[PDB]
């Protein structure tokens, strides 16, 4: 149901997205190897992959993550960590929209993700721009799990159109805004967003559509279970804004399904 | 390598061991279907498996676990839970021996394991004996992961030879006493001990030999990685009291390898 090439990208950035939580690097100086505990990111470890800049509780949203250089795959990766306690985050999660005309017209986004991004935007844009300069033929990719996925998606919508494509790989991302934003993210040029979901994961089901939220299209829906390995045959491309029959089903959702994207994510053994 | 049937059994009791942590259980009446969160025990959920008796923080070493009846596989399974925080448990692990001629003359066992068991033995024996009476044809299996693994090993050594075989499946168990106790465990009839380990799991390397501990033989050693699925070829039967070249090898050990026996164990998504 997806190409092998796409399945391979999806797996790689699930692991860069997992590395934002695991593998020690609290102040790991720039240029050190990227490694993780608990076999959370072996495809990353296998590449010639190094930190460019690490951030932590940065700005008003306490945004955390890193920027890496990957000489093997020829990538510049900005990876956002989701929340250190997701069940809590999930309970404290406010549904307020705020206008975001700076990015698009009639577009409202989630207030916390938008503001969190906006507060670190200038420093991070500058860091990506520097790498884009030193490695003009490398692909710029923003990725993240959970909250990290929301942020990556917002950051992507916000920095595209400056002359380098930015591809976004999000895992288990919540909804980030209103229907007009969904649309903007479905069609925006200057890169592709790959919005990946798993089974009846709860987070992509929040904030609810009944608070004004919509999802961009398409969705890449992983139907294999929690703790099950994923093959290219377990992923279905679902087409349409707020399409139903992928993750957006009226059944009961689940938290552990959120922590299994290709492998363990959003928690470290 | 190991047979398909034996593999199945290994997988199954890894799940009955995982269910002691992740059961939606306890304060749950006898006769209830056994189920787990986070796809922790799907092979148990497919079986017609029900609680016989649940225990929580029982006796002197706060023992936790369940006694189960399984009409599909024809089992009576006593599953002991390991610690709620394995890391602190490992850190505060005391290495004192106490004599247990009760179980076998010349035998010394870890003092906290033998006393936690000793303090709940009489109750749990009567619970097992009762179930054996109601289902004389069913096979008695004790199992456990980690400290739970220890308790199942001790309880088995203590309760065998009263008429009914007791098999024991242990996952990531610590050493439970001196040579002689090890030797008893290697030869004792009235049941078999399948003592399963994974890669460089920390827990089976404690207590260290140096403090007067030995491991019973044989050893079933999983060499597939952490978060990697296990096949029959990844399991190596290793013979010899304190044999080296399975888990007992001279390298740095790992906590995450402790938490991956056939799937996630010792923690709940
Ligand atoms: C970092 O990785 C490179 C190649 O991927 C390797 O040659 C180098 O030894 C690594 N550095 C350390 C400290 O392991
Ligand atoms: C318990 O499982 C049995 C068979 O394994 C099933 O028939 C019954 O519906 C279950 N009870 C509940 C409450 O699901
Ligand atoms: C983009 C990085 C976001 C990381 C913020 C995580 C904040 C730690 C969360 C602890 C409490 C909570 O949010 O549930
Ligand atoms: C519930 C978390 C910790 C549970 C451990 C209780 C009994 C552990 C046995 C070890 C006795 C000792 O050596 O300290
Ligand atoms: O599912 C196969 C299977 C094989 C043996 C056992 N057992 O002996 O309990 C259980 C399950």
């Amino acid at each position: 149901e997806v190409s092998q090439d796409l399945f391979n990208q999806f797996n790689l950035f699930a692991q860069y997205s997992a590395a934002a939580y695991c593998g020690k690097n609290n102040d790991a100086p720039a240029g050190t190897n990227i490694t993780c505990t608990g076999n959370a990111c072996p495809e990353v470890e296998k590449a010639d992959a190094t930190f460019l800049y690490s951030f932590e509780d940065s700005g008003v949203g306490d945004v955390t993550g890193f920027l890496a250089l990957d000489n093997t795959n020829k990538l510049i990766v900005l990876s956002f960590r989701g929340s250190r306690s997701i069940e809590n985050w999930i309970g404290n999660l406010n549904f307020d929209l705020k206008e975001i005309n700076d990015i698009c017209s009639g577009c409202r986004g989630h207030d916390g993700f938008t503001s969190s991004w906006r507060s670190v935007a200038d420093t991070l844009r500058q860091k990506v721009e520097d790498a884009v300069r030193e490695h003009p033929d490398y692909r710029v990719v923003f990725t993240g799990h959970s909250l990290g996925g929301a942020l990556a998606t917002v950051a992507g919508a916000d920095l595209r159109g400056n002359g380098y494509d930015i591809d976004v790989f999000s895992y288990g991302a919540p909804r980030v805004g209103n229907r007009a934003f969904a649309e903007f993210l479905t069609v925006q040029t200057g890169g592709t967003l790959y919005r990946i979901t798993h089974t009846n994961d709860i987070v992509p089901r929040l904030p609810p559509r009944e608070f004004g939220y919509s999802h961009s299209s398409p969705e890449y829906w992983i139907k294999s279970g929690t703790l099950v390995p994923v093959t290219r045959n377990d992923i279905v491309k679902i087409e349409g804004i707020d399409a139903t029959g992928g993750n957006n089903q009226p059944n009961i959702p689940d938290i552990p399904a959120h922590l299994w994207y290709f492998g363990l994510i959003g928690t470290c053994l």
